[PDB]
């Protein structure tokens, strides 16, 4: 999916 941690770790 499109998480928050998606942006900032990933």
């Amino acid at each position: 999916g499109n998480h928050w941690a998606v942006g900032h770790l990933m």
